[PDB]
């Protein structure tokens, strides 16, 4: 589309001006500067451009709306494609300390960024870090006159500690909630206790929708000074509510979509994730599905790993989703149906991400 | 000190307000709020509270000269106690991390964070992360209605950003800058080319100069409204050498300070690094030296360790620190002078601050 080479020509300004100022105030050589190029561009680009299209939707509703000089609408889009790009930028950190923390493999189609020869734990660490200052040396160089800017930098802050403690929810997901302690190696559980909807909801909000949904759309409002057109705590209910849904549908996928397909390749059942097909399974299995179940989850045992896939298809858990994905179409259309009273341009932007995210792959 | 028991004090103020914010708003249960204590107090306090206590010293000399109401006083310091834990936090964010790029056993008397049995790197990479939003939690929360937040916050984020780059420069020390590349796994350097005192003085100031020393200085002004009465090219050009001066001290431990006074295990030698030692030593080396010291250099192996150490004791380096420390005593008095002609207060803050680090271990 050429909506998204527009936005890609703004990533093209940003890294131009982020290694231009490596060079004139950060005394960086060449090659280091080639290193951190190739960087940018292997964990920021070649996804679908959610999150940062997303913002750049949100801003063009207003604009189909609302009395703009054309100079405004020219500066409110680059706005809305420097706001984007701070998220992909965001996620892009995430993703490469979650690579890490996940001890995955694949990301893209492409090894994972820690896993490339050059690369190594080590320089990705850091090279995660520096992701995500690039994040406020994007918003401090462009957003340095704007009313917003407050406002989004705390609203940002808030997005990423959620997104920081629900990695913590995720990460502890496997270990019975007595049993941490910095002094004890951990076990991972042998009850499956914690495996229930409402702590796997927890873990999801936190761990994901703030920055995938909740972030994005306001990101949208900001940019587009229409903050105050909208009825925030609809925005943040139905921005939960699609990501939690994103989030169950790459819990499924990860068990069940190819990796030639996924871009990714799935290790939820080795690492004893608290994904939504464990605990679905767990709320209705029989006693000796339990017991089998306990007796292979969280093995990287191919004969084990392929046990619980099994389980899972022939505990029909297509049914489940269904009912699930039913009751979400629901309560997303009625969050929408809300959000019009208000913002019909707003809630028909949602209506779009909604459809976005409910076909995807 | 009464005054480092006072810092202490608003410690504890900021930890029950972190953590009571995460069970009111964040939904964490009484285990994980425990997790998050304990590793808050591991990662963040049994230092000497160098940077945080700056930021007091700072304050307190603009207090001594200055018309104040006694709230306004009570409020400045509190100011500035907050202000020295974001510096304390942002540094043990670092550390955490740091100790995982550099494989480090020791950190302040015990096991680097990562090392704890029920910790791991999986957890550690993230709690450095959580660390650091914490510093931007704390400076939203307790600086909202303040006149200098907008100017302590671009700061904050621009010393970051420094130290992660400096990071890179660290961690990449190693390797020829012709030879970096993500492709390709990276060699360790045979001619030492990049070991030189430009290329070692471009490491420190990022990687230590920024956060160590520029940072709590300018923190100390900015709690202080005094940053109109410094010149600011002095302030910087002064944190720059006596930070640099710091590093080269810990270059220097890392070799020679036994592991029982210093807190931490030395891992320079064995990590290849770009130390002031390596330099030097170079710098100085006959043509059998420095092929006795290639033969050597960048293996964990105790026989090669250790001969290292004889080529650096047999080198006569105290000779070369002590011409080095002498020509810093010259400069840093002088930038003393020249701050002098602004602020006498300020100048004396420096001198102190110079004092204390000129005599540590
Ligand atoms: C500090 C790291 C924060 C990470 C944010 C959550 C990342 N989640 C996405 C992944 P998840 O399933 O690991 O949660 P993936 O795309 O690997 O399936
Ligand atoms: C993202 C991590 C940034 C780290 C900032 C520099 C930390 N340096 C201090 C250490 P260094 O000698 O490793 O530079 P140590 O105290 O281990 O001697
Ligand atoms: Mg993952
Ligand atoms: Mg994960
Ligand atoms: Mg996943
Ligand atoms: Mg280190
Ligand atoms: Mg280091
Ligand atoms: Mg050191
Ligand atoms: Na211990
Ligand atoms: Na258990
Ligand atoms: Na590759
Ligand atoms: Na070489």
């Amino acid at each position: 589309m050429a909506s998204m080479e527009r936005f890609l020509s703004v990533y093209d300004e940003v890294q131009a001006f982020l290694l231009d100022q490596l060079q004139s105030k950060y005394e960086i050589d060449p090659n280091r500067a080639r290193y951190l190029r190739i960087m940018m561009d292997t964990t920021c680009l070649g996804g679908k451009y959610f999150r940062g299209m997303t913002v750049v939707n949100v801003a063009e509703g207003f604009l189909a709306v609302t009395q703009h000089d054309e100079a405004t609408k020219e500066r409110i889009l680059h706005d809305a494609c420097v706001g984007g790009w701070m998220i992909e930028f965001l996620q892009a950190h995430y993703l490469v300390e979650d690579d890490i923390m996940d001890g995955s493999v694949m990301r893209r189609g492409k090894p994972c960024w820690y896993r490339f020869p050059g690369v190594t734990t080590q320089c990705a660490i850091n090279d995660g870090i520096i992701l995500k200052s690039w994040t406020q040396i994007m918003a401090w160089h462009y957003f340095a006159d704007r009313p917003f800017l407050k406002d989004l930098l705390c609203l940002f802050q808030k997005v990423d500690y959620a997104t920081a403690v629900g990695q913590m929810y995720d990460v502890t997901s496997m270990c019975d909630s007595n049993k941490l302690d910095p002094e004890v190696a951990q076990p991972m559980t042998t009850d499956f206790a914690e495996f229930t909807p409402a702590i796997y909801k927890r873990i999801v909000k936190y761990k994901t929708t703030f920055y995938t949904y909740l972030l994005p759309l306001v990101m949208g409002l900001f940019v587009s000074e229409a903050a105050a057109s909208v009825e925030m705590n609809l925005v943040e209910r139905v921005a939960h509510l699609i990501g939690e849904y994103f989030q169950v549908q790459d819990d499924v996928m990860d068990c069940f979509t190819p990796p030639e397909q996924l871009g990714k390749v799935g290790t939820d059942i080795e690492d004893a994730k608290c994904s939504w097909l464990a605990v679905t399974f767990l709320g209705k299995a029989n006693a000796a599905q339990v017991a089998e179940f306990k007796a292979n989850y969280g093995d990287k045992d191919p004969a084990k790993v392929a046990v619980v896939k099994r389980l899972y298809s022939e505990a029909n858990l297509q049914a489940d989703f269904a009912a699930y994905e039913a009751e979400v179409v629901r309560e997303v259309e009625s969050l929408i149906e809300q959000l019009k009273v208000k913002s019909p341009t707003f809630a028909e932007s949602v209506a779009v991400v909604w459809e976005k995210t409910h076909k995807r792959k």
